[PDB]
């Protein structure tokens, strides 16, 4: 997992 | 796992 | 777990 | 772990 | 761990 | 960038 | 950047 | 920066 | 800089 | 700098 956010 | 966030 | 955040 | 924040 | 932060 | 590579 | 690699 | 590698 | 190699 | 290496 790459998440750039909430 | 890469986060920037939450 | 790379983790920029809360 | 690499976190940075809380 | 690296923890920078609380 | 995300870079996964060279 | 974020660099997984050579 | 976050570098994983050489 | 997180750098995890040479 | 956090640098784990060489």
């Amino acid at each position: 997992i790459i998440h750039f956010g909430s």
